[PDB]
């Protein structure tokens, strides 16, 4: 399985680590953090602001363009690494593609006005995430959501092969819902689409272990390994070095299988 | 549910347990108890005492006082790393729960000593590595049964490392769940080993992420006991595994 963007491809025959680059001189700092993550083994750099954390300050289109576009450009000028952009705004989707973004990572699944059209115009891969807010058990709910959103994307001219699916760990989901989704993650392979997951330092680790946000590495690695053994294709994390190390062990095991 | 029984207590293996490594090889006693205490507080539910071939009198001197001290002070289960009948016998007398013999009771008198104790025994394996290990287990289970050790006293360990090469180690890890056909506890030890070091290219003190990854892969396949150096982090990883397996209804 492969993804295609900007005339290049990403080989999803093994898990990839996507490193989180939060950009909320900031530019020079962002490039150096990206370099560190690439050196540690990240093969996708995920560029975004603070505003995707629940509770965080909302920002203008103007501020998002000012913060994200130059960082995407600076990475494309320095590195061959794939670049994902965390945005829900159609103008950021449009402008990010123009400076070399490979993946549109919208936790709102292109629900904001004009986002669906902008994404379609770029022809880029798009990650669709389940969230409560976005326009029986929790697996079935998320599975139904994916069916619906895949349909919506396709109706707008976005080929299925451009889509990635993310069951959306966290974002207010309680402990049992999060672990149900992780336990059943492999069942989402029935769509034959890349699975992207993000559990790094989230509540499902913090609340389970009763530890603060800086004390969640071991739990985060365990989540990553559990997902990757179930064939998750991209793992979005804060701690790239350690996750990549864990993925080496996963890859050795799946190879032996 | 799978349980083990020893010294008038039981070990419930319906969830993974972390067994902390306690190397006594050379006061030494005071430091051994302190380390044991730290690992217990970090969530180890078995402490694995080993002091190593050294003479049997050396081994008795190193190991027995430590087992005895831990048994007197704590309620934690204790496993003893030994191949020698005298140490098996004396360990049992001072409160040990599991005989952990990497040589699977092959040394003279070991089998009889193990049977006489009535304690749980861990059997470790030392073209088709899965089939060879599986056949080994079949043979050793029969050997133990013949000596009067009930099958329900046995634990099986495929013996990661010990000169098995990288490919063989990962074949065994990938297929670990297939050893459940014996209906016996699976014990595994991958912590800080070369099967991690060779892949990560980091020294023994830098291998935690790989050690945790091995531990999680094994536990998601139903391994019952994970033998490790780094207890607190492994215990955390196991809670995440338990939350996942529990959610699988
Ligand atoms: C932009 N942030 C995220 N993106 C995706 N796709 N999935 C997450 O869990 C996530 N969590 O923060
Ligand atoms: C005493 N040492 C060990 N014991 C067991 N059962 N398994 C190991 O891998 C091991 N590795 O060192
Ligand atoms: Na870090
Ligand atoms: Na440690």
């Amino acid at each position: 399985m492969k993804l295609f963007a900007q005339g290049t491809s990403l080989d999803l025959s093994h898990p990839h680590v996507m490193g989180i680059l939060n950009v909320t001189n900031s530019l020079i700092d962002a490039v150096k953090h990206a370099n560190l993550m690439i050196n540690a083994g990240a093969t996708i750099i995920d560029v975004g602001g603070e505003s995707t954390r629940p509770g965080a300050a909302e920002v203008s289109v103007e501020e998002e363009l000012q913060r994200v576009i130059p960082v995407v450009e600076a990475i494309a000028q320095r590195f061959e690494v794939w670049i994902s952009v965390d945005t829900s705004k159609p103008e950021v989707i449009r402008e990010s593609a123009k400076v070399g973004a490979h993946i549109i990572n919208d936790i709102r699944s292109l629900s904001e006005p004009g986002a669906l059209e902008a994404a379609a115009e770029t022809g880029l891969p798009v990650c669709l995430m389940h969230m409560q807010g976005n326009p029986d058990d929790v697996f079935a709910e998320v599975n139904r959501y994916f069916i619906e959103q895949i349909a919506r994307c396709e109706q707008a001219g976005i080929a299925k092969e451009k889509l990635l699916l993310d069951p959306g760990f966290g974002f207010g989901k309680n402990l049992s819902h999060n672990y149900s989704l992780l336990a059943r993650l492999a069942e989402f392979h029935h769509f034959n689409l890349p699975l992207l997951v993000g559990m790094s330092r989230k509540s499902m680790i913090g609340q389970l272990l009763n530890v603060g946000p800086s004390e969640r590495l071991s739990g985060s690695l365990a989540c990553a390994v559990i997902a990757a053994m179930q064939g998750a294709h991209i793992i979005r994390v804060h701690d790239v070095k350690e996750t990549v190390e864990a993925m080496r062990v996963v890859e050795a095991t799946l190879s032996a299988k």
